[PDB]
C-alpha cells in the first residue's frame, strides 16, 4: 500500500508516512501575485544547458524522469535567488487528466494543463542524496504547460513515451536539448519549499517562470497514454499525477519584474 495519486493512497494520505506533508515550507503553493513582492536585489536567472548530457528515460511509476549526466559541471542553474551553482540532474512533468488541471503551482488559483520541473542540485554538497538534507540543497525551475501550438522542443521526449509505458520501463535518450522547453521571457517568482513528492523534504529554491509554454493537445495526450502500473497488470492511466496546493505559512513569494 505505497503512496500514490490513486483512489485511496493520493495527496491527502502522505502525511501518516511522510508527517512532514504538514510542515512549515511545503509545496506547491498558489501564487498569489498580487501579494508577490517585487525584489529589486534579485538578479537575472542563469540557465547555461548547453553542454547537457541526456542520458536516459524512465518510467517511475509515477511520472518520467528525463535523466542526465551530472557527474561534471555541464548544465548548471545559477543566478536569480541562488547562491552558489546549481546542476541539473534530471527532468520531469506533472499533468491532468483534461486540460484544466495538471499544475502544481497554481497562479491567482489558475491551473495550467501541466508543470515542468528540472532538478538541480546545489554543487557544495557533493551530491543530490546530501543535496536533499539541506534547507537550501536544491533548486527546482518550474515551468508552466498550456494547451495551444505544438512545441516542437518537446517532440523528441513524446516519440519515446510508447516504449516506456509502465512503472519501471527505461529507454537510452542521448542528445536531448533541454533549452527546447524554455519560454522566451525568465521572468519569475520564488519562495522557499519542499519536494511535491514523497519524502517531501524541505531542501527546495522554487524559480517558477511567468511565461507558461505551448504545447499542442496531441502532445499532451500522448502524456496520458502513459500507465502508473508494471507490464502485465491491469491499466491504470498515469494521469492527475500533482500534489494541490499547500498553506503558504510563514512564506514570501518574492517577484524577479514588476
Ligand atoms: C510525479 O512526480 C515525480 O515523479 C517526481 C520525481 C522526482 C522529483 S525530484 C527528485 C527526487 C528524487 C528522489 C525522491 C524524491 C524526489 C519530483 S519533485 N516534483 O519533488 O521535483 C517529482
Ligand atoms: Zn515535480
Amino acid at each position: 500500500h505505497h503512496w500514490g495519486y490513486g483512489k485511496h493512497n493520493g495527496p491527502e494520505h502522505w502525511h501518516k508516512d511522510f508527517p512532514i506533508a504538514k510542515g512549515e515550507r511545503q509545496s506547491p503553493v498558489d501564487i498569489d501575485t498580487h501579494t508577490a513582492k517585487y525584489d529589486p536585489s534579485l538578479k537575472p536567472l542563469s540557465v547555461s544547458y548547453d553542454q547537457a548530457t541526456s542520458l536516459r528515460i524512465l518510467n517511475n511509476g509515477h511520472a518520467f524522469n528525463v535523466e542526465f549526466d551530472d557527474s561534471q559541471d555541464k548544465a548548471v542553474l545559477k543566478g536569480g535567488p541562488l547562491d552558489g551553482t546549481y546542476r541539473l540532474i534530471q527532468f520531469h512533468f506533472h499533468w491532468g487528466s483534461l486540460d484544466g488541471q495538471g499544475s502544481e503551482h497554481t497562479v491567482d488559483k489558475k491551473k495550467y494543463a501541466a508543470e515542468l520541473h528540472l532538478v538541480h542540485w546545489n554543487t557544495k554538497y557533493g551530491d543530490f542524496g546530501k543535496a536533499v538534507q539541506q534547507p537550501d540543497g536544491l533548486a527546482v525551475l518550474g515551468i508552466f504547460l498550456k494547451v495551444g501550438s505544438a512545441k516542437p522542443g518537446l517532440q523528441k521526449v513524446v516519440d519515446v513515451l510508447d516504449s516506456i509505458k509502465t512503472k519501471g520501463k527505461s529507454a537510452d535518450f542521448t542528445n536531448f536539448d533541454p533549452r527546447g522547453l524554455l519560454p522566451e521571457s525568465l521572468d519569475y517568482w520564488t519562495y522557499p519549499g519542499s519536494l511535491t513528492t514523497p519524502p517531501l523534504l524541505e531542501c527546495v529554491t522554487w524559480i517558477v517562470l511567468k511565461e507558461p509554454i505551448s504545447v499542442s493537445s496531441e502532445q499532451v495526450l500522448k502524456f496520458r497514454k502513459l500507465n502508473f502500473n508494471g507490464e502485465g497488470e491491469p491499466e491504470e492511466l498515469m494521469v492527475d499525477n500533482w500534489r494541490p496546493a499547500q498553506p503558504l505559512k510563514n512564506r514570501q513569494i518574492k517577484a524577479s519584474f514588476k
